[PDB]
């Protein structure tokens, strides 16, 4: 929300990437979606009145199998060739595939999760503050948003390589998307969640009121915001997943860091180059401006 997410505002080699290799059918959604993704951003009360639809989580999880459908739809084509070579190096395909996937359904799910349970647990209460909850809602939107961002990206430009064409590893490739996925519902039956978001909470005809809402809604929350993340778990029920995802996190950037090493090391040698200051931030020194990044908080 300010830099978080906001150093990739000064980035637009991401999008730039993306939109010359995607083209436009999967970077529509993967579009959109950081549209409305950031548009959640809230602060005033007005935050309490848009609470009680799912409207944010209807028009995410809208978006999100969107581009996860179109994703795992050219991806499923594409494991059937890799990079010129099919020796040994097509190996680690098989695991880098892994890492970019989880992050996917991680970050898509724990979206969701974040907007039923905000809901949730304010529809409960009816009658709380909005800055409590906004300091967690700020980190933990920031690195829901960033991680799935940064994913995006790293794990189409995956996708821009195996277009190459392999022989042996052809074989590898479709084992894959199996070794990711497999009794599940390719990350954790979302399918699910498009119903929640359903549920809502409508009164009598202001379960929304977007319209007078967002006028406020983006005036505060550019104006300046008072949080910054001053680290105040409100909630404390979000938190935990990004918490115990956060952690987890670490496994996949890197299984995704060292096998892209060398999966861009055969096509070409410049990917490491543009990334190491150009991919979205590098985490400079630790995450968070205040709130840290806890790693739990106990339970």
């Amino acid at each position: 929300k300010v830099e978080q997410a906001v150093e990739t505002e000064p980035e637009p080699e991401l999008r730039q990437q993306t939109e010359w290799q995607s083209g436009q059918r999967w970077e529509l959604a993967l579009g959109r979606f950081w549209d409305y993704l950031r548009w959640v951003q809230t602060l005033s009360e007005q935050v309490q009145e848009e609470l009680l639809s799912s409207q944010v989580t209807q028009e995410l999880r809208a978006l999100m199998d969107e581009t996860m459908k179109e994703l795992k739809a050219y991806k499923s084509e594409l494991e059937e060739q890799l990079t010129p070579v099919a020796e040994e190096t097509r190996a680690r395909l098989s695991k880098e595939l892994q890492a970019a996937q989880a992050r996917l359904g991680a970050d898509m799910e724990d979206v969701c999760g974040r907007l039923v349970q905000y809901r949730g647990e304010v529809q409960a209460m009816l009658g709380q503050s909005t800055e409590e909850l906004r300091v967690r809602l700020a980190s933990h939107l920031r690195k829901l948003r960033k991680r799935l961002l940064r994913d995006a990206d790293d794990l189409q430009k995956r996708l821009a390589v195996y277009q190459a064409g392999a022989r042996e590893g052809a074989e590898r490739g479709l084992s894959a998307i199996r070794e990711r996925l497999g009794p599940l519902v390719e990350q954790g039956r979302v399918r699910a969640a498009t119903v929640g978001s359903l549920a809502g909470q409508p009164l009598q005809e202001r379960a929304q009121a977007w319209g007078e809402r967002l006028r406020a809604r983006m005036e505060e929350m550019g104006s300046r915001t008072r949080d910054r993340l001053d680290e105040v778990k409100e909630q404390v029920a979000e938190v935990r997943a990004k918490l115990e995802e956060q952690a987890q996190q670490i496994r996949l950037q890197a299984e995704a860091a060292q096998a892209r090493l060398k999966s861009r090391f055969e096509p070409l040698a410049e990917d490491m180059q543009r990334q190491w200051a150009g991919q979205v931030e590098k985490v400079q020194a630790a995450e968070g401006t205040s709130a840290a990044p806890v790693p739990s908080d106990n339970h």
